[PDB]
C-alpha cells in the first residue's frame, strides 16, 4: 500500500557494526551478509539484535529473511535510535510472512531519522526462537523496495 516504491535503487547501507543481546553461535553478523545460509539465532523474548549505521539516517521499512521463514512465522518488533539509548518503537507487533525463506519487507511512512535499528525478538509461532538470516533498514523513497518482497 505503499505506491511510491520502486524496483531499483541506490545502494543499500552498510552498517558499521552489529551486535546482539545473546545468541547460540550464530551471531548478528550473519545478518549483513547476504546470505541465506547463515543466521543470527537467539533463543527467549526480548532478544535483540542490532545495527549501527555510524550516523544518522532516514530509514522507512526493514527488509528481513527469516530462518525457516516457509516453516513458521516469526514475531518482532523494530525500534530506531538516534542516540543508542533513547528508542521509538516503529514498527510493532510484527509477523513474518511464514511462507518464504527470502527477503520480506515491513515498511512504514514517513521515514524516520536513526543511527541505530533494532530487531526485537518475541520468537515464532512454533517455539522461543529468534532466528533471522538477513537484515537491513531501506529507505524507499531512494532504494529499491521490490514487489517481490511483499510476500502473500
Ligand atoms: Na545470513
Amino acid at each position: 500500500d505503499f505506491p511510491n516504491n520502486k524496483e531499483t535503487g541506490e545502494a543499500l547501507l552498510t552498517p558499521v557494526d552489529a551486535t546482539a543481546s545473546s545468541h547460540d553461535g550464530n551471531g548478528p553478523d550473519r545478518l549483513i551478509d547476504q546470505d541465506l545460509t547463515t543466521r543470527w539465532s537467539s533463543a527467549g523474548d526480548g532478544e535483540w539484535a542490532m545495527l549501527d549505521y555510524g550516523s544518522v539516517q532516514e530509514f522507512d521499512a526493514v527488509q528481513a529473511s527469516f530462518s525457516k521463514g516457509n516453516e513458521r512465522q516469526s514475531k518482532f518488533d523494530i525500534q530506531v535510535s538516534v542516540d543508542g539509548e533513547t528508542w521509538t518503537t516503529v514498527l510493532e507487533n510484527q509477523l513474518s510472512s511464514g511462507k518464504a525463506i527470502g527477503l520480506e519487507r515491513f515498511q512504514f511512512e514517513p521515514a524516520v531519522k536513526a543511527r541505530y535499528v533494532r530487531y526485537v525478538g518475541h520468537g515464532n509461532t512454533k517455539n522461543g526462537w529468534n532466528s533471522v538470516t538477513g537484515l537491513a533498514a531501506v529507505n524507499c523513497s531512494i532504494n529499491a523496495c521490490p514487489a517481490s518482497q511483499i510476500i502473500t
